[PDB]
């Protein structure tokens, strides 16, 4: 049930209304949406992959994660774009002990671009460990990864990395939003359409999905799933679905868009597409 932008921007204002309680409810039907499909997730609660989940309740669902080849467990799903099924990889910061699973994973998905929506730190709290050289080379099984360049704008920054088997090349090139704020969301979405735009625009036509990730892989990664999908379809067709499309990647991954407040936001996002 695609609907037209003319009334998703005619109604909308409804949903805004009432101190948002139209979202709200939306939201938790989204909450629901999942609860009796008794989604497999076996491989993350193996006793023995257990310290490889950042965090002991955000797992991937066996049918969409992520297998390293030929101990291939990674916490990790393809999510769909819009229009291309396995478009993206959402995934956890990684971990000091799952860096080498990260990058091994990075070169045989074949993904050229990586989103990160997180600080490493935020508040004193610890949100993702630092899985790239900070300058020169740093070797994670046998992929060396070499850091380019670097450049750095208001809301995010640019990395261009050169990565490499050690048993062939690649640029693999990463986006890290950097002024998300401590609690909540950004306040203007425009910061982040213009990251979406520039990162989602990075993606090269023959190559693997594009690795989004924040802390638990879920909230802010979800939403940028969403704005990022959403505005192709209106580019292409002028329609939108974020309900609809929102229900179907949240069986690829549990919690993609963890929030209401998140869920709002994706909806300031594309408004403000809209209408620029
Ligand atoms: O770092 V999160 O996937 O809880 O937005």
């Amino acid at each position: 049930e695609a609907i037209p932008v003319k009334q998703f921007v005619k109604h909308i204002g409804e949903l805004y209304s009432n101190n948002q309680h139209g979202f709200s409810e939306d939201f938790e039907e989204v909450q629901r949406c999942t609860a009796d499909m008794n989604i497999t997730a076996e491989h993350s609660n193996h006793p023995e992959n257990k310290h490889k989940n950042r965090y002991i309740n955000i797992l991937a669902y066996d049918h969409s994660r992520v297998k390293l080849r030929p101990s291939d467990y990674i916490n990790a799903n393809y999510v769909d774009g819009y229009n291309k099924a396995k478009a993206y990889i959402a995934t956890q910061g990684p971990l000091k002990s799952t860096f080498e699973d990260f990058w091994r994973m990075i070169w045989e998905q074949n993904t050229g671009i990586i989103v990160m929506i997180t600080n490493l730190v935020e508040k004193g709290r610890r949100k993702c460990d630092q899985y790239w050289p900070t300058e020169n080379s740093e070797e994670y099984g046998n992929i060396i990864v070499t850091l380019k360049s670097t450049k750095i704008h208001a809301c995010y920054t640019v990395r261009r990395f050169s990565i490499r088997n050690t048993k062939n090349e690649r640029v693999v090139i990463q986006y890290h939003y950097t002024q998300w704020p401590d609690m909540g969301v950004p306040e203007y979405a425009l910061p982040v359409l213009t990251f979406v735009r520039r990162s989602s625009a990075a993606r090269m036509p023959e190559t693997g999905p594009v690795l989004v990730h924040c802390s638990a892989g879920v909230g802010r990664t979800g939403t940028y799933i969403v704005i990022d999908s959403m505005l192709q379809q209106i580019k292409d067709k002028s329609t939108v679905n974020v309900l609809g499309f929102l229900k179907h990647i949240r069986t690829q991954r549990n919690y993609l868009v963890q929030t209401e407040e998140q869920y709002i936001f994706i909806h300031d996002a594309l408004l403000e597409a809209i209408l620029g």
